[PDB]
C-alpha cells in the first residue's frame, strides 16, 4: 500500500513538487560569492575576505563549522530518499517523478557545502584540515519506512533555512555582507526545499493519514529530537540564537499546525494513540526551554581549539 | 537467490573486504595539497600554484577539468550501490557489512572532487563558474540488478586509477610536483577502490557464475563503453595518452584474465552465449584502436573556450 501510496502520487508531484527546483540556468554558483580566481584582482579579494573574517567572533566560527559539517555530508542524507526506480509505458522508459526531485534537488544541496567550505578555507580562520577529517568521520557513520525520510526533511529543511538565515543575520549585524549573502542565499534555497517537502507530508496525510500518523509518532519519538562535538555546535546555535529549544518546539507546532495533526479524523486506536503523543510535544518542550539557555551560557571552547586557525 | 548471495557473503565482505579501506587517522585530506591558509604565507604559496600552474598545456587543463566533473558527480554514483539494509541479531540491530564499506568509500570519494576543485579554483586557470553549471546539470541527470553496479564499478575504478595516474605523471613532467602528488595520491586511492571491487565481481564469479556472466554481458552490451563536452574530455584523454582505446580494451583483457571469464564452466546455453559475447570483445575492439587516434586530433578547443579562465 504505502509503494502504490507513492506509485500514485506521481502525476502531482510531476504538477505541485517540481516546480518548487530552481532552474539551473537561473542558479546561483559558488564562484558567484568567492574572489574571482581568473581576476587580476584575485589576491587583494582575497585579502578583503581574510580582513572581512577577522571580525567575526569565535561563537559565530563555530556554529558555521556546524553548518558545513551537516551540508558537507550530503552523500549520506541523500542516499534515503534515493528510490531505484524506473517508469515504463509508451513512450518508453523515464524517471519516476520522485527521482527528478531528488536528484535536482541533490544538486541543489551539492552547492550548499562547497561554498561556505571555500569561503572558510580562504578566511584562515578555521584549521581546515581538522574539520576534513571530521567530515571523513562523518560521512563514514552515515527503520526502511518511506514516509519517514520525507518527514525528517520536512524538519531538516526547516530548522536549516532557519539557522542558516540567522547566522546571515548576524554575519550582516558584524557587517560581513557578502557571507551574509551565502548564508541569506542558501537560506531560501532551504525555504524552497521546506516548501515541496512539508506539501509531499501534506499529501501523505491526506492519502494515508493512519500510516503519516504512525511514521510522524516514530520520527518524534525515535529519530528528531531537542535541537561531544555536535553538542558543542548545539550549544553555541543555542546562545547565539541561530537555532533554539524554542525555536525547535516552534517548528513543532508550525508542522501540527501546516498539516493539520490535531484535525485529523477517521483513525484507529492505535492512530489516535499516535495523534495524542504527537500533539502533546510542544507542551512537553516548553518546560525545557529556560535550562537549555543556562547550560549552553556554560560552553568552553578549550576542548575544541583545534577548530581554529589564525587570529 | 541474489539477495541471499548478498546476505551470504556478509563475514567474507567483512574479512575480504573492508580491510581495503584506509583508517581516515592515517588518511591524507585535501588540505595537505593545498596553500596554508592559516599561515602568514598564505598568498605567496597561492602565488607559486599560479605561478606553476601557468605552465600547464591547454590539453592538460581540459582532461583535468573532466576529472574533476566525473569525481564531483559522486553523489549519484553511490546511490546505487546504497542498500537500505541492517542486520538484527543478538548484538542488536548493526549495519550490514556492504553498507559499511560503501559508506566509508563514499567517504574516501569525497575528497577526490574537493581537492581538484579547489586546485583548479586557486590557479585561476579555468572558469569555476561554468563547470558549476556543469556539474549541477550533471548530478541532476544521475536495470535495478544488484551484481550490475559492482561490475560496473571495478571498470570504473581501473579506468579512473590509471587516469588519474596518467594525469598525474604529465603534470610531473611539466615539473608541476604538487599537482603530480594530487593526481598519484587519488590514482592510489583508486587503485585499492579497483581491488576491494574486482574481489567483490570474483566472488560473484565464484558463487554464483550464471547471474554474473548474464550481469557482464548485459553491462558491457550496454552501460560500459568505448571510453559533446564529454566526447570532447574523451577525445583530449586519447589524445594526451591518459585514457585511450588501447587502453580500454586493455582493461577488458584484465578483467577478463582476473575473473577467468574466458575458464567459466557449468554454464548454460545461455551463460555459453553471453561468455562467448564478452570474450569475443577485445578482438573487436583491437579493430577500431587506430581511428580512435586519428579523430582526437582533429579535436577544436574553440566551441570549448568557455572552460578556460586567465592566460
Ligand atoms: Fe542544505
Ligand atoms: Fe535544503
Ligand atoms: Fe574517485
Ligand atoms: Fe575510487
Amino acid at each position: 500500500e504505502k509503494a502504490e501510496i507513492f506509485n500514485s502520487m506521481h502525476g502531482w508531484v510531476e504538477d505541485t513538487i517540481l516546480p518548487f527546483l530552481k532552474p539551473v540556468e537561473e542558479s546561483w554558483q559558488p564562484t558567484d560569492f568567492l574572489p574571482d580566481s581568473t581576476s587580476d584582482g584575485f589576491h587583494e579579494q582575497v585579502e578583503e575576505l581574510r580582513k572581512r573574517t577577522a571580525d567575526l567572533p569565535d561563537d559565530y566560527l563555530v556554529a558555521l563549522v556546524g553548518a558545513m559539517v551537516t551540508e558537507e555530508a550530503l552523500p549520506t542524507y541523500q542516499t534515503m530518499l534515493n528510490t531505484t526506480d524506473v517508469i515504463y509505458d509508451e513512450s518508453g522508459a523515464s524517471p519516476v517523478p520522485w527521482a527528478v526531485w531528488t536528484r535536482a534537488w541533490t544538486a541543489e544541496e551539492n552547492r550548499h557545502g562547497d561554498i561556505v567550505n571555500k569561503y572558510l578555507y580562504l578566511s584562515g580562520r578555521v584549521d581546515m584540515k581538522q574539520i576534513e577529517k571530521t567530515i571523513q568521520y562523518l560521512i563514514g557513520s552515515g527503520d526502511n519506512n518511506p514516509y519517514l525520510a520525507y518527514i525528517y526533511t520536512s524538519y531538516q529543511e526547516r530548522a536549516t533555512a532557519i539557522s542558516h538565515g540567522s547566522l546571515g543575520r548576524l554575519a550582516r549585524q558584524k557587517g560581513e555582507m557578502k557571507l551574509a549573502q551565502i548564508c541569506g542565499t542558501i537560506s531560501a534555497d532551504e525555504k524552497r526545499h521546506e516548501a515541496a517537502y512539508s506539501k509531499i507530508v501534506e499529501k501523505l496525510f491526506e492519502l494515508d493519514p493512519e500510516g503519516t500518523m504512525l511514521a510522524l509518532a516514530y520520527m518524534m519519538k525515535m529519530k528528531i529530537v531537542m535541537p561531544d562535538m555536535f553538542q558543542h555546535f548545539s550549544a553555541v546555535s543555542q546562545r547565539l540564537g541561530i537555532y533554539t529549544a524554542k525555536e525547535y518546539t516552534d517548528i513543532l507546532e508550525h508542522m501540527i499546525a501546516r498539516w493539520g495533526v490535531d484535525k485529523l479524523t477517521g483513525l484507529s486506536g492505535e492512530g489516535r494513540r499516535a495523534q495524542d503523543y504527537v500533539c502533546g510535544l510542544p507542551m512537553r518542550f516548553r518546560k525545557v526551554e529556560e535550562r537549555a539557555q543556562a547550560w549552553a551560557e556554560n560552553i568552553s571552547h578549550v576542548p575544541f581549539s583545534w577548530i581554529f586557525g589564525r587570529r
